[PDB]
């Protein structure tokens, strides 16, 4: 039996396609990072990570359902390793703002070949992943600043762990 | 400062974050799957299998979440690239039953592992994830019995997505 | 058309159907024991030998349940009639206590064997028959202890009887 | 201490009781056609037989509970193992059926019997039984007349074990 | 009059009797060390320790209720003295996690034994036991983490003591 | 860091801290009575005598709560192992009787110094457990009375242990 073709362009099904994987990669990343939270006393830290992390993976869901309704097929290669060897509490937080910054950039990227393709049902579409992405990177620029105001002496570590356990259980 | 050990022994951590990477993998075995589906008409399956795939990323987190709160660290590997490429609705599912059995007998071996070593918090709780296995083993194998009853003649691919479309809906 | 294979092991299939018919005669007998005390004047054991028949059948469906589950042919075999001559109360529930430490040692044998042949699924399944055997097993052992301390002589039947009736009305 | 005789004739003794064992051996034989049909991945027609051999059940306990009433010893005979092999679900349930016709005519014979020896206690309390056998046979014949109309060739099997399981489940 | 024996094992019988009593010795341990923090100002870990400890005495009455329920005599010796000297809270709670390491090696022990014996009701009932007790063993191993986290020194013991605080008022 | 001076007089704190380990005592002596009952076929009593146990064990821990709050080191001791043997349900509740007699003697004591010494704090407190025990000896008091006037000939060991059941019920 006949199926109908792709319902989106070459270059944009390759963006998309990439940007389930960054997202899938996103979501292991901060696994990783949550873990060593959790096993260097950051509770606090390791399930607002964990959290951060589920969310990333709803991201590359929802990107899938995309994918599938305009009949694209969904071709994942691997999911890169992520970083496991950290610092401490400030590197992971500057990493992940860092990471977060190139997230946003990935976005823009595809929201503007969407521009130029003029195919605005992917511009449409991408809208809600453009607004969340821009919570998420304010979010860890605002907990990175706290962090590196508390610093990490004096009960620094403990006091920052418990500001960021604070917004895990108000973001649930 | 002094963390606390890891809770559980060498050979139980080995076994569960071997688990976490085989959930993983299966994750995106599924996707791969649901995609092929989708992009030939098949949407009840494409469906059916998409949350599929969903809820084995769930079983990751939650043993992710058991390696946590033991004080292990979660060692997160690359994830396979899954097949692209599929035959039909029946290969998929007779591949699909032939890895669910294959991952009740990957359970079973930490099962068995964790009595032989007499860690029995571990026993006590992988006992959701011997039980939600089980069940999702007997659904695979239902719904490959239901295809290979019907067949591919005539309307028989439209007659067994529909089936597994309906499965789908009532699991949500 | 194309049928899956049972998903149990010959062994765990061999000991399950045994079991189911071990309940169908547990039921036959009990029904037996209760139409003897309905018959002489102790319709409080009646009434509760009766109702424990009814729940021995509702065991051996539920066994049944899991076989159908696991595309396990149900094999129901020949049984003798149950016997229908008995002494007396005393003796009946002599004879009741001894046959449910009989059914709970073969529930720990299937319990056993699953862990031997490491079949997690049947393991974890059977958990709510061996909890609900030892609570059936206490129950006779409790009503048996109480029968010996009240006696036979004057009055004695009555009031076990009644104390029995008491017991069946509370677990309806 | 002395018991009340039995309150019911000799010959209507016997007649019951033989229907007590009838309704047991009954059970049986469904829950092999039952076990047939699940093994042969028809599991609408499966359940329903499953759920009307618990019915056939549930009918010997009313028999037994109206026996106890009267005083009357339960005569529970030896089980001899119902017939296991099948030739499909045709068969299946042209062999049901014509068990049904002959429950239906034993069900005619006691009811004849009480009005001959002027037993109407007896009559009176078999008119749930009759009601309830006849509604059973009426639809024996008529998922018969429906597995007729549709056939086995060309996803016939497929239509009738979902008309079955529609059934089935109206049922519940 | 003759009551029924002991429906357990006497190797299970001694191992179960031992375990009461190292319960109710945890619950004397855990109020000696609550006491001690109430009397150094630190009314949070004892508030905690005092809710901790009447929870080790509610696991000895529910192992009592089941030797009870099984005709087995509990047969309770002496109750050792609690440790009452101690250096200040990191050593309070370093004590009180290699204590529960203690408790969960000792629960292993009987599940392992239940297992070799055969003895499935009793691995069945443990259960409740063997989960309550991972959550405990955890539980500690976070609050030494995070005292160790936070540290003696400016504040430290305020901070760790209503760290502590919070805990035992989120737990009633 | 300097802690607050214990608030009660030395004489207070050692009959307070005797009246603990007077408590903890009895608990366990019960915990022996029950557990007789429950293995002579007397669970009415062995109920009655487990749940005044655990009200001995709440006691201890209400007089600890106040032995805290004044800051006073709570001394506990090793608990004695209780008898194991008795002769019958009359020997026990007369034990139980002259032991509930010495309770309230102690309880008398610890009021009448704590007058002497013009603690007022003390004598408020303790007028609920002065209450309590008056309750509980004339409690043991009845159910002494009424077992000694049905006696222990033909069934009199039943309904005196039904009695004392009827009673442990009431009160819960
Ligand atoms: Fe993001
Ligand atoms: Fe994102
Ligand atoms: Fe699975
Ligand atoms: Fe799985
Ligand atoms: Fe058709
Ligand atoms: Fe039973
Ligand atoms: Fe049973
Ligand atoms: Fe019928
Ligand atoms: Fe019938
Ligand atoms: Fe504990
Ligand atoms: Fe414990
Ligand atoms: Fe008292
Ligand atoms: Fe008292």
């Amino acid at each position: 039996h006949h199926s109908q073709d792709p319902m989106l362009s070459k270059d944009i099904i390759k963006l998309l396609n990439e940007q389930v994987n960054k997202e899938m990669n996103s979501s292991n990343l901060y696994m990783s990072m949550s873990s060593w939270c959790y096993t260097h006393s950051l509770d606090g830290a390791g399930l607002f990570l964990f959290d951060h992390a589920a969310e990333e993976y709803e991201h590359a869901k929802k990107l899938i359902i995309f994918l599938n309704e305009n009949n694209v097929p969904v071709q994942l290669t691997s999911i890169s390793a992520p970083e496991h060897k950290f610092e401490g509490l400030t590197q992971i937080f500057q990493k992940a703002y860092e990471h977060e910054q190139h997230i946003s950039e990935s976005i823009n990227n595809i929201v503007d070949h969407a521009i130029k393709s003029k195919d605005h049902a992917t511009f449409n579409f991408l809208q809600w992943y453009v607004a969340e992405q821009h919570e998420e990177e304010v979010l860890f620029k605002d907990i990175l600043d706290k962090i590196e105001l508390i610093g990490n002496e004096n009960h620094g570590l403990y006091l920052a762990d418990q500001y960021v356990k604070g917004i895990a259980k108000s973001r649930k």
